[PDB]
């Protein structure tokens, strides 16, 4: 988790900006636009006193003062997360029936939005995405002993400075309890079977997200012979999908389109058995990761061109 000079400096600039904000209050925010929707909506906002642009997630919940004060206390844990791979946090408060979580605004939005625009994401770009997700999960586990629990393309945010960060990792037990409704389509077979689940379940979710972004389609059930010819030239209800995940072989990338190191990387993430599945330590030294790290890929450049950012 050692940072380079440029990363160390952005982290310091963020904290110095954050220290000037003070206590977050409802009437200090001006809504600019909507950034996306879930059990909550995300708005791009202006924090009028500080002049900072933020992402404000509003979770509408009717709960007694007892419950909201415990949720807010639990979200204070988010002030301790300081990493290039974790979306910056400004603060949490309650106001007129809703919890607000104020975060760093990521101008590239989430990877589900980027994928919608791009059609499919190139393998070299997914190499940088994989490095950031692994480093993000390593940071959470090593410095805070917590697991993400909700890795999916909509929880991976990107920006025009080429940064890739994780958001929405559950930190409050009470906030989840008072809710308790996001998709279960990225959950590992072992979590869907209620059995033993560690950071290995986040690795499965990463593997699945990477296949979806590479092929441009949620990868379950697998695409047929004709669906692949449509893609590279070369319906299922949620309950049927979850049964498919638990009972059928895992998805895989099509061969002949992707490098064998990339195919091997996703196969090691998607091994059904969590014990056999690669761990964070092993993924960090996988051939695909070492190769992607040595590649000097202009992620910001690719991103701005693809989504018309600027
Ligand atoms: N979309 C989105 C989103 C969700 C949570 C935090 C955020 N910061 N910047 C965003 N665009 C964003
Ligand atoms: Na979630």
């Amino acid at each position: 988790l050692e940072l380079d000079e440029q990363q160390r400096k952005r982290l310091e600039a963020f904290l110095t900006q954050k220290q000037k904000v003070g206590e977050l209050k409802d009437d200090d925010f001006e809504k600019i636009s909507e950034l996306g929707a879930g059990g909550g909506v995300v708005f791009k906002v202006s924090h009028k006193p500080s002049g900072l642009v933020m992402a404000r997630k509003l979770i509408h919940l009717e709960i007694k003062p007892a419950i909201r004060n415990q949720i807010i206390r639990e979200l204070q844990v988010l002030h301790e997360c300081n990493s290039p791979y974790i979306v910056g946090f400004y603060g949490a408060f309650y106001s007129d029936g809703e919890i607000s979580i104020c975060m760093e605004h990521m101008d590239g939005g989430s990877l589900d939005q980027v994928l919608k625009k791009a059609g499919r994401i190139p393998e070299q770009i997914l190499g940088k995405v994989s490095i950031a997700v692994i480093k993000g999960l390593t940071y959470l586990r090593e410095k805070h002993k917590i697991m993400h629990r909700d890795v999916k393309p909509s929880n991976i945010l990107v920006n025009s400075r080429g940064e890739i960060k994780l958001c929405d990792f559950g930190v409050s037990g009470q906030l989840i309890d008072s809710m308790a409704v996001g998709t279960r389509s990225y959950m590992s077979p072992e979590r869907l079977q209620g059995t033993h689940y560690s950071v290995q379940s986040d690795i499965w979710s990463m593997g699945l997200s990477l296949v979806e972004m590479a092929v441009g389609r949620y990868p379950i059930p697998p695409p047929d012979a004709k669906e692949l010819e449509l893609m590279f030239g070369c319906p299922m209800a949620i309950f049927e999908l979850l049964d498919y995940i638990v009972n059928e072989p895992p998805p895989k990338l099509p061969s002949g389109v992707f490098s064998l190191e990339f195919q091997d990387f996703v196969n090691k993430c998607l091994i059904k058995n969590p014990a056999e599945r690669a761990d964070l330590k092993q993924l960090m030294v996988h051939a695909f990761i070492k190769r992607s790290d040595a590649e000097e890929v202009d992620f910001a450049g690719w991103l701005c061109s693809t989504i018309g950012l600027n």
